[PDB]
């Protein structure tokens, strides 16, 4: 039943020690939170904004770490550096309209500017990635908007095959 | 100008006959009725969660047998071998988001879990495509949720070129 | 700062002289609204239905004229040969789909038939593309519904590379 996720920081800025990673820091919080989705943190990194480390990263994480899910903040908005929806296309192997659409609905409730983001939601093997926005204001609304699917999302994806490893096996 | 209809049901448990095709039946009632569509079922068919025989069947049913409109119920959620979407997104010449949109939304307003439904629509020659949840109550609700647009979306293209037809044309 | 935009305007009828592009040319007076965009004129032209010159048009605008903004108004329906979101995904680097999304949700609020649209929102470079619809009506509409996220998108891409110039710099 346990829930391991990963939360990956895609920040120039917190990457360079520039500023402290205060979404990031959140997620954890929140991901934590036995009120909220009672979940265990099992991988936590900041990267660049940078199109191959992401993938690199997400792909270690689905493929060898198995995690249940990743929540990506940072790298999705219009900043010509910002790439992390690129990096989650060339990842997941089954996309997940439905939970983008219901953050940016949420989003745009709060202000029109919800449409400069540009997250991109799926699945690969055993894990859901959601991309949030790089705020900690940001991520947490977006977190919150897609909470109450979260478990079942988890629970219907605890059996499906890594297919990496599926093949020499 | 009729409307013909293609219904597929993408079940495992259908097709191994362990349950009763409740989604597609409904379908079928719905779509004939003449206050609703008032469309012709002109075909039907059960198939395993499997991408290349729904890739095939929609194939066939856009490019030999014309139809205008193919209702696929089922194969649409989290769950590992639910690959409608992307069997639907290999076959597809133009998207249609705004009829994936409008189903997802009026599912929100129904349940978070909406979410959860990863579907998509768009056109393939004379033939829209769209995929529905598949459960009876899901997929019953997409369709009212699409209704409306449906006459006006089939009228738009009666005359489209059957692509594979025309080069031997 | 400046803003320069260009109209391109996909439309058969207009392009064979059978109708006057009211839709583009009421598109100059609302992007040059200083109560509005405030913007700049740069280009417009008007091209029929047919992807090639689209996507050339497009890739010209955002290469060589880099542009802020360019608003295609036209083939964005179900008819035929409305390919200017195929066009338009042809030439993205980076897709917006929270600014699709808010188009088709302002347009849903008004009648069904918006999601008939099926527009794509994207950029390349310094350039915002956005795909509007072909009449007047609709595409005044669906401008209006992202105008408040306009200046802060394009202020965020001013200083994007144009990657077929950066290689030969
Ligand atoms: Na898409």
């Amino acid at each position: 039943h346990q829930i391991r996720v990963g939360v990956l920081t895609v920040s120039d800025s917190c990457f360079r020690n520039l500023a402290e990673d205060r979404s990031g820091i959140n997620l954890k919080d929140l991901v934590q939170d036995p009120s909220l989705l009672g979940g265990t943190i099992s991988a936590y990194k900041i990267v660049p904004d940078e199109i191959e480390e992401i993938k690199e990263t997400l792909i270690d994480w689905c493929d060898e770490k198995e995690l249940n899910l990743i929540l990506t903040t940072g790298g999705t908005g219009f900043a010509p550096r910002d790439v992390t929806p690129e990096a989650t296309k060339e990842v997941i192997e089954r996309e997940a309209p439905g939970m983008a659409l219901a953050m940016l609905m949420g989003s745009l409730n709060v202000t029109p500017l919800g449409m400069l983001s540009r997250p991109v939601c799926g699945i690969r093997g055993k894990t859901l990635i959601i991309n949030l926005p790089g705020s900690k204001k940001g991520s947490q609304e977006c977190f919150q908007f897609i909470l109450p699917a979260l478990p079942h999302a988890i629970d219907l994806l605890r059996d499906a095959i890594v297919k990496v490893k599926e093949v020499h096996d």
